[PDB]
C-alpha cells in the first residue's frame, strides 16, 4: 500500500520557478495523465471514507472537479460543484475568499444541500487553506455537515491543515511536500 | 437502455431565463447530484468507447472535467485537461475562439499529446461547436488524432453538432434538446 502512495507521490512532476522565480510547484496533471496512479488516487480516497456515511461530495472548481466528482461517483452519493461565480443557473449563495491579490466569491446551489446532509469535501490540494473555508461556509450556511475534508496533496507549510483543524475538520491528504 | 437513457434525460433540469429573458438552459448538476443518473452516464460514454483504441481523453475546464475524467478513468487511458489560460504550469500552445462578448483561449499541455496518440474529446454540452473546434486544433496541432468527441447534451438547433462533423469529428451525445 506504501508501493501505492508511492506510486501516486512519484506521478506528480514538481516544476521549478512557479507560478514565479523561487517557487515550486506541484503539477497534478502529470497524474492524471498516468491511469494507475489516477485510479489508485480515487480507490484510495473513497475506500477510506466507504465506511463513513457521507451522502454527498462537494468538489470546487476546478481541479477539485476532478477528484470529488470520480469519489462521488466510486460512493455512489450525489455530486455538487462549488463554483466560480456567474456559473450556476439555479438559486446560489456566495461566499467571498482572498487570493494573493485581492478576492473573489465560490458559489453553490441552495437546492443540492439540505439539512442533514453529511457532505465530505474534496480538492486536490490543500495550502492555506482558504479555498475550503470559503467552501464549508457554503455548506453549513445550508444545513449540511461537514466533518472531512480529503486531497490529493498538502503543503503543511502554508497552514490550511491547521487551519481547518481549528474549523472542525478532519483532513486527509494522500501525499506531502514541504522545502 | 431506452429507459437508461430517458432517466438520465429527466434528470437534467430545464431553467427558464438563463442567462437571460427568452432563452432556455439546461442544467446538467441535476444529473451529477443523483447518483445513479451520473454513473449511468459515465458507463454510457466509456462502453461506447470501449473497442476504439483511443490512448487519451481531453476534457474541456471545467464542466468536460466532470465527465471527461471519469471516463478516462472507466476506460483506463490517461487524462489530459484543456484549460483557461494561467493555469497550467509546463509548456502550453494555445488556441483563441470566440464567445458572445469578445475572445478567449484554450491551452493544452505540449507534452501531453504526441504523434499517434488516439484522443477522445468529452464535454457535458454541444451547443455551437466553438470551444470543442478550438480544443481539437490544440489536439490536432501536437500531432494528435481526434475523430470522436463525446456529449452528455446536444443542442443541434445551435450547429455545433454539424460544424464538428465537417471538422472530421464523429459526435456522439447522450441526450438532445430542439
Ligand atoms: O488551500 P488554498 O491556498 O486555498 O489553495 C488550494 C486551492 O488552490 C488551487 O486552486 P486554484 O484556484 O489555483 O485553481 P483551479 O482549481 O481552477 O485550477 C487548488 O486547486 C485548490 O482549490
Ligand atoms: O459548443 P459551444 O457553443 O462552444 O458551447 C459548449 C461549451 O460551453 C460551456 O462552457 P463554459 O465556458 O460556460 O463554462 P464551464 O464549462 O466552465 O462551466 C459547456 O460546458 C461547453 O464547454
Ligand atoms: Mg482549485
Ligand atoms: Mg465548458
Ligand atoms: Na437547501
Ligand atoms: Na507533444
Amino acid at each position: 500500500t506504501a508501493q501505492q502512495l508511492k506510486y501516486i507521490k512519484d506521478s506528480i512532476k514538481t516544476i521549478p520557478d512557479y507560478p514565479k522565480a523561487g517557487i515550486l510547484f506541484r503539477d497534478v496533471t502529470s497524474l492524471l495523465e498516468n491511469p494507475k496512479a489516477y485510479s489508485a488516487s480515487i480507490e484510495l480516497l473513497s475506500e477510506h471514507y466507504s465506511e463513513s456515511g457521507v451522502t454527498k461530495v462537494v468538489g470546487t472548481e476546478a481541479r477539485g472537479f476532478l477528484f470529488g466528482a470520480p469519489v462521488a461517483l466510486a460512493l455512489g452519493v450525489g455530486f455538487v460543484p462549488v463554483r466560480k461565480p456567474g456559473k450556476l443557473p439555479r438559486e446560489t449563495i456566495s461566499e467571498s475568499y482572498e487570493l494573493e491579490y485581492g478576492t473573489d466569491t465560490l458559489e453553490i446551489h441552495t437546492d443540492s444541500i439540505q439539512p442533514g446532509d453529511k457532505v465530505l469535501v474534496v480538492d486536490d490540494l490543500l495550502a492555506t487553506g482558504g479555498t475550503i473555508e470559503a467552501t464549508v461556509k457554503l455548506i453549513r450556511r445550508l444545513g449540511g455537515e461537514v466533518v472531512h475534508a480529503a486531497f490529493i496533496i498538502n503543503l503543511p507549510e502554508l497552514g490550511g491543515e491547521a487551519r481547518l483543524t481549528q474549523q472542525g475538520i478532519h483532513c486527509y491528504s494522500l501525499v506531502s511536500f514541504d522545502g
